[PDB]
Parts: C-alpha cells; sequence; structure tokens
C-alpha cells in the first residue's frame, strides 16, 4: 500500500467530534444554516437529518464535494436521528407549512405533531445538546419543542428576533451613516408583525437616540412613514412574498447565535426563551427577550425597563400567544 | 432619523459612494446565489452587485440578503437588471446559461448560449473594461472561449472555473485516504471539465513523496488498490448530485469563492481553471482548457508548465481536439 | 532555469503594493504595532523605518524569517524615508523619551525638533496617506505633526484615548458578565490621568447605567473604590512602572484603528482629532473625541451633551493643553 | 456597578470559569511573549496562562495584554509563579532555558537547562496531566529529550519546535525565486535544528513538478543556479538576526502559533517537528530530531517516512550521533 509505506502510525484513530452539530430539515432555511456554519469555521462534523432521502443525500453530497473549501471534516446525513449523536446543538427548521386556508391554531398543532416525533429522538441520541429552534411560528414552536424535550429551559432556545433585531440596528447605523457596531437597539416580544422595537433604548454612539428626538418610533415622528421597525418587518413580507423565505437572513442570524453558544461569547441576543415571572408575564410562554447565549445555552437575561407603549405591545403579544397555547 | 443624523454627526468629508472591491454576479439561480453566499461569508467584496432577467426572483434575493447584512462585512448590495449597476466591478461572475432540454443538441445548447453571451457580455464590458470575467456556466471550456471572443478583453482576463472544483475534491480525497491534511497534498485534475478531465497521477505527492515512486501502477488499471477510483468517485459524484438532486450549486459556490480569494488578494496561487492553450502543452489552435495557472489581481499572469506522460498528452489533446471540433460547428 | 521549465509568463510583473503602510520607529511600539497588523491581514507591504540601522535590519529579518505565517508578502526598511514611499497610512511611533527631570514644555520642544525632520518627508514620500501619530503626549505631538504636516485635519490622526476606552467598556463587561460589544462607553478627552470617563453615556444591552445607579462613576458612588475609570489609568501607569510601555496594548488598538480605516468601516473611535469650534473649545488643539474612522480618515465626528462634570474636565484639560501649546 | 448587575441581569446559570482550550506559557522574555500576542491574535486559546520566576516582568506582561484584550478573542488572561496557574492546560509551551555565557560549554549548557527542566517539567506535568508539551528553548533537540524523560509523559506529547520554521522559510524563498505562492510549494528541512539541518532537495516540488525532475543538479554543488544558496540563507539569516538584534523572537512566535493551530484545531498538517525517531529512518537510540510528523489534538498521531538519498540520509544519521554523543556525557 502506498499509505503503508508513507505513513508510520504511531497513535489509535481519535475520531471523536468535539464541536458536531445536526441540522433537522433541509429545505432552503436549513441549507443556508448549513452553508453559514461551514463557511465560518464552526463545526468539526456537520449532520443533517430529513425525511426526503434523495434531496437529502444530493445536499450531503454537494458539501461534500466542496470539503477542501470549509473547515469542517466530517458531513453526514440520514432520514435517522441516530447520526444526531452526541450534538452539542441541534438546529430544527423542520416543522409544519401552513397550507392557506389552514387557521393558526391547526398550523401550531400540526406542529405538535411533527415536534411529538422528532425530538425525543433527538434528545434520546444528543441528551447534553442545546436545541436551536428556527421554523414559524418561533416562539409557540419553542415552547413546544421544550415542553416535549423534557430539558431546562437554559437549552431550548428560538431563533425569535434576533434576525430582526439584527436588520434594524443596521439600518440605524446605515441611516446615520456608522458601523452597526456603534448601534444598540432591540426588537422584542413576538416575532413578526407584533414584534415590539424598543425605541426608548436606542442609541449610537453612547447617545440615547430618544433625547435627540423624542418622538422617534412614534406617531408624532415627522418621518414617521420611514419607520425603522415597519421597514424590517415590511421587508421580511416581501422577501417572503418573493422568494417564500428569508433563508439567506435566517441561516445568517442562526450562524450568529452558533457561533455565541459554541465559543461562550456571553453575547446578548434577543431570542425565545421562557418569560413566566419576566416583564409582566403570569404563564408558560416563549418570546425573545434578550439574553446572554453562552456554551450551556442562556446562562442569563437582561432586565429592561419598557415605557408604557412598549409594555403595552409586549403583554398584548403574550395575551395572544397563551390563547392559542391553552389549545 | 433625518434630524437625529444632524444632532449627532458632524460632517467633515462628504460620502464617497465609490466601492473599491466591487463584484458582480451574473445569475441569481441557484449557482449564483451560492456564489454570493460564499463570497459573503469569507469577506472579499466591497459591494456585491447582483444581475439577472427575473424581477420578482432578482429582487427576492437582493432583499433576502440585505435583511441579514449585519452578518457579513460587504455594505453594499446592489441589484439591476440593467447592466449599469455592474460598473466598475473588478470580477464579474457569469452563471447565466441555458439548460439543455430533453432530447436538445449539445450543439443546439451551445448556439443558445452563443446568443445568451452576445447579448450580456459586450454589456459587461462597457461597464466594467478592466474587470477580469469569470465564467462558470457548463459547458464551461466552450463557454469561456465564446466569452472571451465576445468580450475583446486580454485572453489573461477571461477565465472559467474549469477544473478547479474538481482537482480540490480529488487532493482533497487522497487526503482522506492517507488521513492527512489536504493541504499536505499535491494533485491536479486538468483538461476538459467532467468525464473526459485528465488526472495527473503522474505528479501526485503528498508531503514532498510522488506517490508514483511508491506503487508505479498508481491510477492505471493494472493498479491492485485502484487509485483510479479517486478520479472516477470524483467525476461520478457531480453526476450522482444531479441525479439526486437537480444542481451542484454548493460546491460550485464554494470553488468561486476560491477563485476569487486568489484574484482580489493577488495569491498568485495556482489553480486548474479553463483558459486559452493556443501554443500550450502542444496545442494550436485557439481553444480553451483547463491549466495550472497563476492568479491574480490580473488574471491569469502565468502557466505551469507540466510534463505530462503519453497516457496524460493522449487524453488531454484529445479533448483539445473535441473542443475544436465544437468550435468549428460553432458559428459567429 | 528551472523557473525557465517550470512557468511560461505571460504578464509583466505587476509588483505595486494597494495597501502598504510604513512604521516609523521600531521600539517596543513600533514592532507591537507589525507583529498585530501583520497578524490581521492588512497590509500588502510593511515598511519599517528607524535610525538605529543594525536593530531595524534585525527587526525587518526577524519578520521576514517568520514570512509564510502572515498575508504580508514584502517587508522593507531602511533609514531613509524614500522605502515609506506610497504608503496608505504611516504610523510614527518615534518621538521623544522623557529623561527624568525635565519639564514638560522641554519634552514637547525636543519633539517638535524631531517631527520637523521626520514628517517632511512623510508626506514627500507619501502624499495621500494617512498620518497616525501614536508617541506620548499623543494629543499635543498630533497637533504638531498636523501642523509640520500641511495635510487637512482628516488625516492627521493621535491614537489618543482609543485603547483606553476600549479596555474601560471591557471592565464594564467583565463586571456585568457580558461580551464587550454589548457595552457602550467613551473615554474623551486628554490621554491619561486627565482623561474623560462619560459615566452619562454608559450603556450595556440597550441600557443608560446611570437610570440604574444615578451615582455611577462619582464620588457618592458605594463602591467607589472600584471606580472603573480609575482602575483603567492606574493600570496603565503600573504597566508602565513594570515594562516601560503598554507596548502590545498599544499595538493592539493601533490595529484597531488601522483595520477601520484601510477597510472603510466607519466605526466610531475616540482618537486626538483638531476640536477647535467643537465642545466649547476656542483654539486649534487637538483632543480625543468620538470620530468616524474610515478609508479618507475622520468622515466624521459625534457630538455629545456632556454633563456639567464631563463639560468641566473636558475644559480644564484644554486648557493647560493650549497652555503649553502657546510656547 | 454591583448594584448594576443585579439590576440589569437576571442569572439563570451559575458562573462556570472553567477554560476548554487554556495553554500556558512558561517564559515571558521575548521569545514566550512573541508566542503570546501570535496565539491571541489567532483566536486559539480559550485562556492564557503566564508562568515566570521574575515577579515585574510577570506582572507586567500579564496586565499589558489584559489592558488591550478587547481586541483579542482570548477571554482570560492569567500569571504566576505558581505552576497552579497552569492547570488543565491543553498545550504547555516551554521558552525557558539558559542562556550561553562568554566561554560557557555547550555541554555545560545544556546541564544547566536539565536542572531547569528537572524543577519546572514535573509541576506542569502534575498540574496538566493530558496536555501535550511543545518546547521551544535551544538547543531544541537536546531539550526537548530532555523534556520528555523528565516528564514521564508518552512520547507523542513532548514535541520540539524543531524544524518547522527553517523548513516554512525554505519553501516561501522557493516559492518567492518562482513567483508563486508558497502553499504550492513542497519542501522539507530536516534533522537537527540550525547548521545541520538536512534539505531534502530530492523531495522539493512545486505545483506537482519535482524540480529535481527539471534539474538533477539541484541543491549540490555543482548546481550552476546554486539552488544551494537557499538553505544556506535560510540558517545564515537566523545567525544574522541574532547578530543585529540578539534574538529571533517574532519568527519563533509565528512558528510556535502554527504548531498551535494544528494540535488545537487536529488539522492533521505534517509539520517538521522535534520528536523522538527510535526506530524511524534507520537510528537506534532514544533521540529527538526532526522528521515530518502529523500533528493533531493527540499531539503527534503519524510520522512520514521519506526516502532519503545517500547524501540525505548520511548528514542525517550524522545529526543522530552528534546528539547521541551529547547525551553520553549527559547525566540523569
Amino acid at each position: 500500500t502506498v499509505k503503508e509505506q508513507l505513513i508510520e502510525k504511531l497513535i489509535e484513530d481519535d475520531e471523536n467530534s468535539q464541536c458536531k452539530i445536526t441540522i433537522v430539515g433541509t429545505g432552503a432555511v436549513g441549507m443556508a444554516c448549513a452553508i453559514s456554519i461551514l463557511l465560518k469555521d464552526l463545526a468539526d462534523e456537520l449532520a443533517l437529518v430529513d425525511v426526503a432521502e434523495d434531496k437529502l443525500k444530493g445536499e450531503m453530497m454537494d458539501l461534500q464535494h466542496g470539503s477542501l473549501f470549509f473547515s469542517t471534516s466530517k458531513i453526514t446525513s440520514g432520514k435517522d436521528y441516530s447520526v444526531s449523536a452526541n450534538s452539542r446543538i441541534v438546529i430544527v427548521t423542520a416543522g409544519a407549512r401552513q397550507q392557506e386556508g389552514e387557521t393558526r391554531l391547526a398550523l401550531v398543532q400540526r406542529n405538535v405533531a411533527i415536534m411529538k416525533s422528532i425530538i425525543p429522538a433527538i434528545v434520546h441520541y444528543s441528551p447534553d445538546c442545546k436545541i436551536l429552534v428556527v421554523s414559524n411560528p418561533v416562539d409557540i414552536l419553542t415552547y413546544i419543542v421544550w415542553k416535549i424535550s423534557g430539558l431546562p429551559v437554559t437549552r431550548v432556545i428560538g431563533s425569535g428576533c434576533n434576525l430582526d433585531s439584527a436588520r434594524f440596528r443596521y439600518l440605524i447605523g446605515e441611516k446615520l451613516g456608522v458601523h452597526p457596531t456603534s448601534c444598540h437597539g432591540w426588537i422584542i416580544g413576538e416575532h413578526g408583525d407584533s414584534s415590539v422595537p424598543l425605541w426608548s433604548g436606542v442609541n449610537v454612539a453612547g447617545v440615547a437616540l430618544k433625547t435627540l428626538d423624542p418622538k422617534l418610533g412614534t406617531d408624532s415622528d415627522k418621518e414617521h412613514w420611514k419607520n425603522i421597525h415597519k421597514q424590517v418587518i415590511q421587508s421580511a413580507y416581501e422577501i417572503i412574498k418573493l422568494k417564500g423565505y428569508t433563508s439567506w437572513a435566517i441561516g445568517l442570524s442562526v450562524m450568529d447565535l452558533v457561533g455565541s453558544i459554541l465559543k461562550n461569547l456571553r453575547r446578548v441576543h434577543p431570542v425565545s426563551t421562557m418569560v413566566k415571572g419576566l416583564y409582566g408575564i403570569k404563564e408558560e410562554l416563549f418570546l425573545s427577550i434578550p439574553c446572554v447565549l453562552g456554551r450551556n445555552g442562556v446562562s442569563d437575561v437582561v432586565k429592561i425597563n419598557l415605557n408604557s407603549e412598549e409594555e403595552a405591545l409586549f403583554k398584548k403579544s403574550a395575551e395572544t400567544l397563551w390563547n392559542i397555547q391553552k389549545d
């Protein structure tokens, strides 16, 4: 053998993965998460799970054919969740696709069925993992995943408002001519139409914007038609109209979150977490609030004093969420 | 926010909206966007401009990337049907290309591609006179020749993705079998892209050890280990991927990002890309095949002359005849 | 020749540098800037200038011997400023070393002599460069460099408070258990003992700390002995006691600034810039204020409303600076 | 700030102050700190612990790095005289070493180094039972043998920086002369570090072309081009640097960072590092020389057997005798 003539083996093969990530569901979103994670040198091994076996092998082989150009050494796939064994993080992009004419409670209840059939095996093979839930509606889905999972709140996280908060701060910095790292601003609460922009806390280069324009973000805003929160929500809705998914953007957001957990950065992300007993919520439910993400999941949450407008939107969101969740 | 900027920011210099490291991608199907996401995640471009004919798809993709722009370092994403949006690109990446229909002639497909390229390549060159053109569509070898001929650009500046992806996978699998990082492996696949590419087993070495010195039957049929399988496995995987999925989007996007790197950063790394080989490797007509090229900021600055063994020279020179026979049927 | 047999040249050698950086003065600080810049893939070519010719060649050759491990392709040096030709950025670390027993005005005036002899050649060979002044005292030295240089204010920048502001925000995030990217806070004004921490604007995860503790940073602070501004100033003074220079840290800070200019990031840094007609200053002088740094130097400055304590310290600093500068 | 944290942060999980990717550097002179700054700027370590005997220098350097910690990703910088601060390191990097005085014996210098290593290596191993030890001090080949013998650790886990830096410069200059990126060049310098290292001209190739095939007199004295100069130029530069400056700090720090990379990331890249060669390359006693090793998270997992030409086998085997003759004079 060429190998026997070229290499003298001194130690047994250590083939264990140290930073293994599994992606569940390999449509546009899961695949965007995949290429994003591969390209940012985050995993030793990427495992893909889906029911569409043919397409699944196709994606895995497409990624493998380019292996020299990313640092992950092992890509695997399969319909059987045993390939997910011993993951640090399992990203759930699978989930029901709302058929037009379907009620909201029906869409959620189909997802209970899906999650009931995938979440317990995820936990079986990967008992110390974190679960990152990315499918819509992310907040009530993360609640469903967490309930089925049996795991502490700290290790079941929904992607939530991280993407929209990022786009928000970005546009603020664009309009001001300043890099995004100079801008603080959160969108919190229920992902999507009902999300709450925290205009009271938005600040750039150490200056609370509301001291420059106390009307900023309100109906009295003299530039109200340029409202940046509305630009963020409309944009994603237009993208979904056009494409079907904000798939590149979500994959980018999920790569942001993974980097915080795997590298134990203790960066603050507005992600879906249990908010019972926080922010005036009294029942079990998941909403986005600013969380400190690190190697053990959510290690801390940030307590923010919402103005009365912000508290009102946030609590209305929780109310509608719980009225779905009760059924 | 307009009043916020006035109270917060005091200008010393007018905003220069000039991009010094612009890239345009023509075609926003699966291959184009895989190139986009790979380039963006690698901090290569000042600006990424996207061109396509379909309004929804074009706007959808541009906005999708924009919605997540906090997470990459490229700062401007632009798109348009008008090739004016591509002006002053460093590289223009052509992924536009006709798809071969059931029972469509190969010759007729290339001819449809001739018509496409006659429509876009002049505009590209008008708006970016100093760009390098990176041709990615299939069949890449003939298409890069067509793009160059239409471009009226210096030959060093029109480059096909060629065999860069297959050679990379070739080296990687050679590394896998030996249990060594692929940066320790040297190995080229050259020539025509796909089925008839030539693997240079004669020059394959790992850690400064030519593997022919350890097994002179390597890569032949009389090989007991059948290292020959590795070239076949490379060529087969690409057909398998297309059969199970539809296209090889992620891997071409990875390969294109690798090429953009060498050109923008002037790495002067060697890639087996599609360039004109007239007067090289014993060819005497204007045709494009993959040979190992030094790539930098001017495109192909140099080519590596490899002595091919007689099996390698014959496989290669046959592909040059294939390409020349296609070019003869071609018009324009 | 092996080369003639291996390579067919098709195009002439393009040997021009696109991102050339020159470092002036190759003591501990200049060399820390050098290894920091090399290691962050910022320059096509690094040029080193010093009067100690032997040590200079030694440093250049030490860097060259490791060339495979950084991305810069060309390292050059020489006592003659012609090697600095066509730099994007010239970092001046040279400058007088205060002999014990020397007055402050004497130290500054020796630097006028030094700068008079190096700055005009810098501008000769590199007419469109930016000049980053790093030697102490950085504020009045940047003023001196700017006057001699003839260049606009936008392209003569002192390193100023960037390092100390960074350490400041860092310690805030350390004490709170949160990554530094969650923390805004500036130190501005005169570098060193007299610098002004802007406690009124310090905020973490979108929360102005002064709303949680209105006494934070003052004499009434119940934890006043843990004052983080004082920790930052004392630390650098202790390091200099021990080492002679905060050389690794300044080299890190200068690499931060270079990355903003070269990559046109429009990030906000508190650097030494002309503050005549800003922040209540009436004469020509350089102090640190938050500047937007990009490829053409300082493109913008950030206007902050200082509390009366902060305005008082800042204006006292300017007063003492101008009373030196007049001589 | 204590009251600020209570109002701003709500804990869900107790702070785990455990580092999963710790590195210790022993010695905070020029070589140690150049290793520190290189590792920190490359995002390699969770924590960097520094050990030295001199209180001022140790505290000064640790605080200098800490004052600028916003600008690197390592989050904890620790230091101490007590080797307890090094506990649970992945790698311990030994730069501590005696300096040869005017008229000091080489043998007596190694013997002073024996005494130093007998003082620190047991503590290191006690506090980090699973670490890999990376020996950097000179003379590295003999010192790595001493460290290993004292360590009582598996041989695969005690590694000298060896020829990694000189081979890297060898390849780089070969790339320079040819106008090609060095990642296209393969070329090893092996054996004893410094004056008597063996360059493997027999295996030097660029882009899958063995350069002996193009000029069989390459690297010999009868070479018209005198490529032989490149090994000499490499060996000479290191003496020149020391003569003009005092030490080769930046380049060793760069080389150490390269080695740390392969080990922490389990790259399985090949480096010419100092390891034990008993029963390899025709040696029969326990000694350390540089040979091409596969480095990963367990240290040396494999070695590349290169067929050396007779000039290469003789130069190499002579160095093994030199090292063995020094070890004979050695005690303990």
